[PDB]
């Protein structure tokens, strides 16, 4: 409707039902993902209530706002909210997985799928994606984020926002794409020690520098929303922190829409000790521009006191009023409440073949093939497989932040292994044991067969919001199991599924083939028998460091070089930085993977000098030399050697996976714009520098060639 | 001499040899870090500044003796030394003096460190080190005093005022040596406890946190700074204009020598903040840096820096007055010897009383952890098998021991039979347990009635550059323990180490637990006294003592976030914690125990308090044991609201008690106002009304509660 319609409407709400529509609830208090308050809400509050989050279903939907706008004064529908994080029921890889894909359309294609569905089930709004920098594989929500790089989280934050969203300026019309809500702002993956919830600090410059930009690349791509995040920001919860919402997410960023608290985070601003009571938090947050308070009523008890009062002006009510509904109107909600479900049932659009079939693919972009010793892999269709460990039956393979998605509609890795592979013996254990009668069933099978697939990982439960882990290790029971298996003197292929970093050096040891698979999703067995058996050949990379051990955290490609590096000719002096007991290396470095193909690549000719402000472009010419079609992931980076500010030894500055059958050569060009020479400086001004600059082309971080291009001059 | 004779040196010195009194060089030129090709002339080591390192008191006479024969216009050198905890006489390392919690230990060891090394020429010392820990994988945690700003502050003024005492009078107190603050700044913050890693912290925190310690030595008189090896919010310290020149010269009012680390100037380059060495020494220059160790960035670069106009001369006269100055403050140009010339002091090194005095530092230092069932003190006439790596081990004086010798110190199997009967000693390997071992362990423990289990690290495993991943002993000492437990009988640890371990395991395979750290030359005495219960335990964990590597970092002063668990919320889900261990540490700060028992109690405080005054806590303490002992009274502050994120506590008052069996005392403290204030968003030291939480007691842990709100008006 029109803009004027919509300004009228906040004209005629009454104070307290424009205080109501800054309020989200569960759909359990309308006629969990967080804690639960004594709510004291009152009908006058859920008839006035601004949003839903967590409805269960279409039908959900449609009585819930039914019943609502019978009972509505002005006919102000309620919007919907809902985690769709990896999918929706066709459940994909998780985003760590998907970071490793490097694959921007495949993360698109996610989205779109996720966001077909989950408006068929009456959800507007997607509480993705998670863009937090995460460099501690303690904590368990790096599930969620696509790892410890700023430039490639940016660049699948805007390829997710793409797929949710399409074009933002219609989502009144094309009702099969929804809302993308960026979470969570900011930083909230820097908690100290990988404990949940707790303390994050660093410099406003490496805020800046790291931890901000992948949430602005998702911003000025048009996500409609931006989610608070629990954390403290310089020591101020982000919830009521003026600076970093009003300066920084408002002002900086042009960000203009709704600012939706995390849940409860509104009131946990107490617990932070940075207000005494809901009165001084309600004032706090919405002073710093928070729109709507999920599921905790610091806004309805006591916004009419402070605007009455005149503690607070109501014009700071009247713009969140105004967000709120501008929303509901780029949604269509005025024209249309029920978002295209009213007439028209959409249960055929959810779970297809061809989803499927997308997740699949997901699936064997995203899994990472660590070791690979004598080509063991692939396997041959006839190869006679014991397949044996906690993975072999387990149905948890859909991932954490699966909110939707059934395990019964999933595949598991036997089910998936039998489709393709004659001859399969199966010995299940359990997560946390090693057992003598195991012990026993193991060894039948592996003397029966001619290869062990040992499939070894987390429950899906030990990470997530609230899955903090103190040591990156699975439980040592399938620690022990490898080494069981090791000693009975067949090929182990070891598939790892789980959803961080872990310790696997003792795995990589242990067997002859690693490969990781994260947790695929829906189609998790089938992924796992076609990247095995060679019909689709591995070709994602590592998105995040897999650390030597817990104590080399954080370990990360993009760090600063110190005052006393390790070089090859100071090998074994002491005065340098290293540890007595583990290499500074982690165990495998961001970029890296194998494939079933051989490539070579190589760089034009580049210019030795480049003016200020100019382009730098970068032509790579690769060729898969090998009887094998595969998928390369070609990685540029920039490293500033000398600057105002002690800059990192390399950073990803552009990345393309490019497909080749055998033999078969392509050529890619790669534009570096001035704006992936320049940096944060000392005075947060984001600035180039006359000086010189190395250029590093390659298949990861450390396998790259190196050349040197000296900037300054004129600026264009 | 007067001030205008000094001003009229620094007029009549020539460029080179202004731009040479800014270089620090090593004795063998006329080692504790990596050396360059440095191409130094004649004219260079004529004119040097300083000399680092000495070995001795001839080698700094035939030094000086050499040089003041060629130097044109008769500028002695001064002579700087690493004395850290202890010259000769070694004491207990920095971290373990933490645990003292006792100023006046401190003062003495610093002290005798004086006396000592004066005897042997050295004119300044690189201690303290003021440097917040909270990563124990960092090897230099044992020169830090521990996780508290506060504990660290008071400990580094009591070495400030030991080492120098009344610093105006230095060219006269001939005993007494200047002392150089170091790292600054927040160098132990290193992230994940890597030697020379990335710091990073937002600049309020560093306020904060980070600061105050060097700041209370620097206002407290410390004669000279040195700079970090580390960056500064990504600026390496040595160049860093804002740090060195607005905080430390500016808001801290240091007049003194700032000097280098070893090499920093040159390293800056490395950090990738200078092309090459002349931009390295223009930049250290301009940000205020006087002396650089043993690099040659200024020795080669100042002229051309001068002449070319890209630098300007006052900033070096600067730098070369205040060299001048301090060489004045210590009296150089009257007695270039400081004392020594015609008085040998050789009398003054390693004596009895400085060796009872760091017996003693030990016994206030070590920390008693466990002790089930009255296992301690033993009896003098218990049988006792003595074994494991330290039983026999030399390696006791601590790392950052330069100049003290093994043969001097005392081990652990020599100080117990000073004290017990019988001992049968079984010596094991640090990192290897063989089955011979455990036949030879398990005979001496069937004959014996008690086990001493002595367990430990190298001391090469800590110190500047021994960067421990996991923080464990070798596992063959854990499973020491553990075959030691199946024995049958009771069993003491007595554990010596640089760092904080994980030692869950080693509690729970014992009877008792004792913490010595390194307590240095008397160590097998403390040991042997602690044990026999001729000394009491009365240490108290200066840092915390994580469950597991990955906990780090864990500390007591941390802030509450937004979902803190609870008693009332135990095993809920959506709560800070951990999935696999809890979140406390296996032993908090200020934890220690005692074979006395204490009582005390608080008398009351108001429930109001105007801003700006100050809260008085009077605390009346007794011993209600058969046994003498002293109990450490700790004081923190909680501010529940405030405009930042703060602190659950906040140590804000110590006082270590002595108290015979049935004493009663009563001590008092002052929080000022400034213990209530904090650094808030816009970096203003600030004082909020509101409620503040005042918990006394014998840890962070045990402690009573008051509550004190405070606004009204300001005093
Ligand atoms: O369910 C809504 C939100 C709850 N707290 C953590 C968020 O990631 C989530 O989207
Ligand atoms: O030896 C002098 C200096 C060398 N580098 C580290 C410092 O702590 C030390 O005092
Ligand atoms: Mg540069
Ligand atoms: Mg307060």
């Amino acid at each position: 409707m029109e803009q004027e319609k919509v300004q009228e409407l906040v004209s005629q709400m009454t104070l307290d039902e424009k205080i109501a529509q800054c309020l989200q609830l569960s759909p359990f208090l309308f006629k969990l993902t967080g804690p639960l308050l004594e709510m004291k809400l009152t009908d006058a509050h859920t008839e006035n209530a601004g949003s839903v989050l967590g409805s269960s279903s279409a039908l959900d939907m449609i009585g819930i706002q039914e019943a609502y706008l019978k009972t509505n004064r002005l006919g102000i529908p309620l919007v919907f909210m809902a985690d769709v994080i990896h999918g929706y029921k066709t459940v994909f890889p998780i985003p760590l997985a998907l970071g490793c894909s490097f694959d921007r359309e495949t993360v698109r294609v996610m989205a779109e799928v996720s966001a077909l569905e989950a408006t068929a089930d009456g959800h507007h709004v997607t509480f993705s994606p998670m863009l937090d920098l995460v460099r501690d594989p303690r904590w368990g929500r790096v599930m969620e984020s696509t790892g410890e790089d700023p430039f490639l989280n940016s660049e699948l934050g805007k390829a997710m926002v793409d797929g949710y969203q399409g074009d933002a300026s219609k989502l009144n019309e094309n009702l099969e794409q929804m809302a993308a809500c960026v979470k969570h702002f900011a930083a909230y993956g820097a908690a100290e020690a990988g404990l949940e919830y707790n303390t994050v600090n660093m410099s406003t410059r490496e805020l800046y520098q790291n931890y901000l930009p992948a949430y602005n690349a998702a911003i000025q791509a048009g996500a409609k929303l931006v989610m608070t995040a629990f954390n403290v920001v310089d020591g101020i919860p982000a919830t009521m922190n003026k600076w970093l919402n009003r300066d920084v997410l408002r002002g900086e960023m042009e960000f203009d829409g709704v600012l939706i608290s995390d849940w409860g985070a509104v009131a946990e601003v107490i617990n932070h000790g940075t207000a005494r009571n809901p009165k001084e938090a309600a004032q706090f947050s919405m002073e710093a521009g928070v729109d709507l308070e999920m599921m905790t009523t610091c806004y309805i008890h006591e916004l009419k006191g402070l605007i009455e009062e005149g503690k607070l002006s109501e014009n700071l009510l009247d713009e969140a009023v105004l967000r709120m509904l501008n929303l509901k109107n780029d949604l269509g909600l005025f024209e249309d409440p029920y978002r295209g479900l009213k007439n028209n049932d959409r249960t055929k659009d959810i779970l297809t073949d061809e989803s499927r079939g997308k997740a699949r693919a997901a699936g064997v972009e995203s899994a990472v093939l660590l070791e690979n010793k004598s080509r063991l892999l692939p396997l041959a269709k006839e190869a006679k497989i014991a397949l044996v460990g906690p993975l072999a039956t387990s149905p948890d393979i859909l991932g954490g932040w699966n909110v939707y998605g059934e395990e019964k509609d999933g595949i598991n890795v036997e089910t998936g292994l039998r489709e393709v592979f004659e001859t399969v013996e199966v010995v299940s254990t359990e997560y946390t044991e090693l057992s003598e009668e195991d012990k026993v069933a193991v060894k039948a099978a592996v003397q029966n067969m001619d290869v062990v697939v040992l499939a070894l990982g987390e429950k899906n439960e030990w990470g997530g919001e609230a899955g903090s882990l103190a040591t990156i290790r699975l439980p040592e029971a399938q620690y022990q199991l490898a080494k069981f298996v090791q000693t009975l003197g067949k090929p182990v292929v070891i598939t790892l599924f789980n959803g961080r970093p872990l310790e696997v050096k003792e795995l990589a040891e242990s067997s002859d083939a690693l490969l990781e698979l994260w947790f695929p999703g829906t189609e998790a067995g089938r992924v796992t028998a076609d990247l095995l058996s060679g019909a689709s050949n591995p070709s994602g990379k590592l998105s995040m460091s897999f650390p030597q051990t817990t104590g080399q955290i954080p370990v990360y490609y993009n760090h600063l070089r110190t005052g006393r590096p390790q070089t090859p000719e100071n090998k074994g002096e002491r005065y340098v930085s290293h540890y007595l007991d583990i290499p500074n290396e982690p165990f495998y470095p961001f970029g890296y993977g194998k494939s079933y193909s051989e490539f070579e690549l190589k760089t034009s000719s580049l210019p030795k000098e480049l003016n200020l402000g100019e382009s730098l472009h970068v032509e790579v010419t690769i060729k898969n030399i090998s009887d094998i079609a595969g998928k390369e992931v070609i990685q540029v980076y920039l490293q500033d050697v000398t600057a105002s500010i002690s800059r990192p030894v390399k950073e990803l500055k552009a990345f393309e996976k490019v497909a080749l059958q055998a033999g078969e050569e392509k050529t890619v060009t790669f534009e570096l714009t001035s704006e992936a020479f320049s940096f944060y400086n000392h005075q947060l001004e984001k600035v180039q520098e006359p000086g010189l600059h190395r250029v590093f082309v390659g298949t990861s971080s450390e396998d790259v060639d190196v050349f040197e291009v000296e900037v300054g001059g004129y600026v264009l």
